[PDB]
Order: structure tokens, then C-alpha cells, then sequence
């Protein structure tokens, strides 16, 4: 009858609503405190350190995110108990925070890339953006690119794959196009660093262009859009990973050209003006 009735939890619930908190926030916190209490077999306001530690370690096979969230709800509960004068101690002081979960940044969207392609900019800025977003190049790969790395007749380029093993990538038509406006032999981005610009200024350029385009993210996020947008266009996971030179593949699987035609047909589907990507697929191209 009274089992599982936790009058003090309901007091906290009412208090939280009066702080203008939402039902979503409050009911999730209350459910967590009740879950811990029922599993431990204790009234939630009297739970002791070792019970809470046991529940956070053994009450479920929690993900890192779930454990982090649960720790925060328990911290809010016990801090409230102490602050309101209901309990002298706070057992969470004795419990180290769990592993901070990976913060999932905002993925760059097709509309973001549209605006990035539309910002007025020097052609070297446009080239850096195109290499990141439409070839998946990392900023140090962009910085060192030379005209003599590109075959515009065969529409290919050479870049480092895994380790020291060279890879041959098909060129997106947008990159072929800007390549004919760039040096056909020397560095695209001349600078003091082995003849080219520093990777830091390539990163800084892409970052400033994204701010100007109203886009949050970085050059890395454009390489992630490259993979994400390829998957959204129907390209199969393995081909995307080859086009990205993803390190889950071996240098041989990356540098092989048995799949040249699938790769070339895949990369050409990339169109920010345009097939269902899941949390599982996205983890396949993550880095
Ligand atoms: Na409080």
C-alpha cells in the first residue's frame, strides 16, 4: 500500500515545478530517484553512499551517457535534501563523477553547406571548403595539396591513405572545376611551411568561413558531412569508408582500385541541394 510511496520525492517534484522546470526534466529526475530507491530497497531520502555506489555500478548495464545523467539527477536530489535542511549530509560528495560521455556536436547540414558555398570569398578559401566537404580531406591534407597531385583528365587525385601508403581518390566535379582555376603544378596554398600554408591557417580559414555562413562546426565537421551526405545519397557504407580513407579499413582496402568505378559513381552523388542514416551507420564513419 505505502511501499514505493516516497512523500519527500513529491515535495521535491512540487518544488521543481515552482522553479519553472518542465515535466520532461522533472519526471525524468523523479523516475531516476524512484528507480534507485526501489532497486536498493531504501527510502530515497535515507540512501547511503554504498547503496548509491552499488546502484550506479550494478543497478543496470548503463551506457556512459545514462550513468552520467543518473548521477546528475541523484546529485540534484541529495543537494536539494541538504539545502532544504532535511538531511545534514550529502552522500554524493563521497561518489566520484562517472566517465563524462562524448558530447555529440551539431552535424553540418546540407543547408549549411549551401550557405558555405554561397559566401563571397577568395578562391583559395573556396578551394579549402571544397576539398574538405567534397573530397573529405583533413586540414593538413588540404594545406599540402599541389596541382601535380591531381589528374584532371582522369579526374583523380593522389593523397595519403593509411600510414605512408598512397591512395587514389576520384574527384568530385566541383573540385575538378576549381582545380582548373588553381595552379596545375605547384601548391594551391603557398606559404612558408614546406612551400605551403600552415595547417592551422587552413583550419582558421574554414572556421571563419563557417561563422560567416552562419554554420557551427569546423573543417573536421565538413569531412563528416562528406561521409554523412554520401550515406544519405545511397552510397554503401564500405564505399563511403574507402572514399574517406577511414582508418577502420586497412591501407590495402583503402588504396585498392578494384572498386574505382563504385567510388567514382559514389562521390558524384554528393549534392548539398538534394538514404536513411542511423546512429549505427554514423558510428561506422566516426573518428
Ligand atoms: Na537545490
Amino acid at each position: 500500500g505505502f511501499k514505493g510511496q516516497y512523500p519527500m520525492v513529491n515535495r521535491w517534484r512540487t518544488w521543481q515545478f515552482a522553479q519553472s522546470l518542465s515535466a520532461r526534466t522533472v519526471e525524468e529526475r523523479v523516475a531516476t530517484v524512484r528507480r534507485m530507491a526501489a532497486w536498493c530497497g531504501v527510502e530515497p531520502e535515507f540512501a547511503q553512499v554504498e547503496q548509491i555506489v552499488s546502484w550506479l555500478a550494478e543497478g543496470g548495464n548503463w551506457s556512459a551517457r545514462t550513468r552520467w545523467t543518473y548521477y546528475g539527477a541523484l546529485s540534484a536530489w541529495f543537494l536539494w535534501l541538504q539545502q532544504q535542511g532535511h538531511r545534514h549530509d550529502n552522500p554524493m560528495v563521497m561518489i566520484g563523477r562517472p566517465k563524462r560521455p562524448k558530447s555529440v556536436p551539431r552535424p553540418v547540414s546540407n543547408l549549411d553547406v549551401q550557405r558555405l558555398l554561397a559566401v563571397r570569398a577568395h578562391k583559395r578559401t573556396k578551394a579549402m571548403i571544397l576539398l574538405a566537404a567534397f573530397q573529405g580531406l583533413r586540414v593538413h591534407e588540404i594545406a599540402q595539396i599541389k596541382g601535380e597531385h591531381l589528374d584532371l583528365i582522369e579526374r583523380t587525385m593522389t593523397v595519403t591513405g593509411k600510414g605512408n601508403v598512397t591512395a587514389t581518390l576520384p574527384l568530385h566535379h566541383r573540385v575538378v572545376e576549381i582545380a582548373y582555376q588553381m595552379p596545375r603544378r605547384g601548391h594551391w596554398f603557398p606559404g612558408p611551411d614546406r612551400g605551403h600554408q600552415r595547417r592551422e591557417s587552413v583550419s582558421g580559414t574554414i572556421k571563419e568561413a563557417m561563422i560567416r555562413a552562419g554554420v557551427v562546426g569546423s573543417a573536421h565537421c565538413l569531412r563528416h558531412w562528406f561521409g554523412t551526405a554520401l550515406l544519405e545519397a545511397g552510397v554503401d557504407l564500405r564505399t563511403v569508408q574507402e572514399l574517406m580513407r577511414h582508418q577502420s579499413l586497412t591501407s590495402t582496402e583503402i588504396a585498392t582500385r578494384v572498386t574505382d568505378q563504385r567510388r567514382a559513381e559514389g562521390i558524384e552523388r554528393l549534392d548539398p541541394f538534394r538514404t536513411r542514416v542511423t546512429d549505427r551507420l554514423l558510428a561506422q564513419i566516426a573518428e
